């Protein structure tokens, strides 16, 4: 056994703080007290060992096992992360190979609000989740190295040279908003109550800037308190949860429909009598007292018979274009953790049962954030530009994915959804006009975006399994209403 040992050994960096746009902290670096140990030091001072056992709560004989068991090793912790002034009382024992050490340890302020998006660190520090995970790297910063002398027990007798200091973690600023989450998390929490629900997601997009305002889901968890956590409360349902989104895709069909130069709002399909029957299926309606439907009364209705006459006429590759192009089934490039691309299936060539399918949403498969991006395209005046959830300085160059005119066509056929008789007066946003389209799956979805004259936001409401399809409209309301007004957006209505 040596009479002496040299190691270079870490110099521990501060990990950036993660804020909302707006500088408010998420995720911070504290310092916490450390009570570590060497075993061969301790070894000579076994009389001590009871009143340290006592003043770490543990049992004197566990505690001298454990000792005895690490006899040769030169270090063991004690306990992670004390106060100053509870490391200093068990440090006033003066035990000898007994050590206190600052190290850092997360705090999350906004704790369950923010969970999902933020994501949490181990032990180490490590990003394990989220945010945390996804610009760990970013996060981290560079350890510091420096070279220590130890003597026949290893303990540090001196110091000899720091070769190289730590450099800290950079700040991360999240494209979040803390005012619109809390609002979002209170309206979603309250919405799951008042309906019985067990899940849901609420997603809210800046349409101009591709930046991600909020990202809430329940189940939720505090990640300040990971005691004994349900799997499924810290899903971030929003990107890593996939669903059929059905009638919310219409508007995609449409877009389509009044691109192809064969359609205008104005024009009539025949719905009667609510059914329409594909070899062994048949296409079926919720409501089946309608013959002729204007275009904007179908998506009033919500009928799947007149998209999918519609979608006949146009053809399937005209849908299935529109619906690449504004990201259904297409990687967002958010590299969040366990992000889900979903499913828009293809064919060489499109059956009718398939193309009906596609045009009312069966069969698809997207995430909410897709769907929120989806919308922002359209309400962008059919531009997309690139998702974020860092704070966006300098915006990239959107794509045009639907013709201006096309996308404002449309807009106006959503605000009717909303405005009109018939329509989800529920989902109608006070001091605003208000546009978007409800979907149903025991899953409510409501999927818009305003003001519908000058557009800023869009939003997703899912609500998972309520106890009554409409359900996710009053949300969307409430939560707009909120969001517009902390925005400074001018009242439009
Ligand atoms: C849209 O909200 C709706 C009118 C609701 C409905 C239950 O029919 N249409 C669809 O969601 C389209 C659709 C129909 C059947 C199915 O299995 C998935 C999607």
């Amino acid at each position: 056994d040596p009479a002496r040992s040299v190691r270079h050994i870490a110099i521990p960096a501060h990990r950036g703080l993660i804020t909302d746009r707006n500088g408010e902290p998420l995720a911070v670096s504290t310092p916490v007290t450390t009570l570590w140990a060497n075993p061969k030091e301790l070894m000579t001072a076994k009389e001590r060992w009871p009143q340290l056992a006592a003043a770490l709560g543990q049992d004197t004989k566990l505690f001298a096992d454990r000792i005895e068991q690490n006899a040769e090793r030169e270090f063991i912790y004690l306990v992670r992360g004390l106060t100053p002034e509870q490391g200093e009382g068990v440090i006033a024992l003066k035990v000898p190979g007994v050590y206190s050490i600052e190290e850092f340890r997360r705090f999350y302020p906004a704790g369950e609000v923010v969970a999902h998006a933020v994501g949490f660190t181990d032990v180490d520090d490590r990003g394990r989740e989220g945010i945390e995970l996804a610009f760990d790297e970013w996060l981290a910063g560079v350890p510091g190295k420096r070279q220590v002398l130890k003597d026949r027990r290893g303990r540090v007798i001196k110091d000899v040279q720091v070769t190289k200091n730590a450099k800290p973690g950079k700040t991360l600023a999240l494209s979040i908003d803390l005012r619109l989450q809390y609002l979002a998390h209170r309206e979603l929490r309250n919405a799951l109550l008042e309906n019985g629900a067990k899940a849901g997601s609420l997603v809210i997009m800046d349409v101009k800037t591709g930046e991600i305002l909020a990202m809430t889901n329940q189940p939720t968890y505090n990640p300040n308190n990971r005691r004994n956590l349900q799997p499924a409360a810290m899903r971030n349902r929003a990107m890593i949860d996939v669903f059929e989104p059905g009638s919310t895709v219409k508007p995609f069909s449409m877009s389509a429909a009044l691109a192809s130069g064969r359609w205008k709002p104005s024009d009539i399909v025949d719905v009667y009598p609510g059914t329409l029957q594909i070899g062994r299926y048949t296409i079926r309606d919720v409501s089946r007292n309608s013959r002729q439907l204007d275009l904007t009364g179908i998506l009033i209705k919500s009928s799947n018979v007149g998209i999918s006459k519609i979608a006949f006429d146009i053809g399937a590759e005209s849908i299935y274009s529109v619906m690449q192009q504004v990201g259904l089934g297409q990687d967002t490039g958010l590299g969040f953790p366990g992000e889900r691309v979903g499913n828009l299936p293809n064919h060489r060539k499109w059956p009718k049962a398939e193309t009906a399918t596609l045009a009312y949403g069966y069969g698809l498969s997207v995430t909410a954030i897709q769907l929120a991006h989806a919308y922002a395209a359209l309400a962008n005046d059919g531009k997309s530009v690139p998702l974020s959830m860092t704070r966006v300085d300098r915006v990239p160059d959107g794509v045009q994915v639907i013709s201006p005119e096309v996308a404002s066509t449309v807009q106006g056929m959503l605000q009717q959804v909303v405005e009109a008789q018939g329509g989800v007066f529920r989902a109608q946003v006070p001091g605003y006009h208000a546009a978007g389209k409800s979907g149903t799956a025991y899953r409510s979805l409501f999927a818009g975006f305003a003001p519908a004259t000058d557009p800023r936001i869009a939003m997703v409401v899912v609500i998972d399994e309520p106890s009554k399809g409409l359900v996710s409209a009053p949300v969307f309301s409430k939560v707009m209403a909120g969001a517009l007004r902390l925005m400074n957006v001018p009242p439009d209505n």
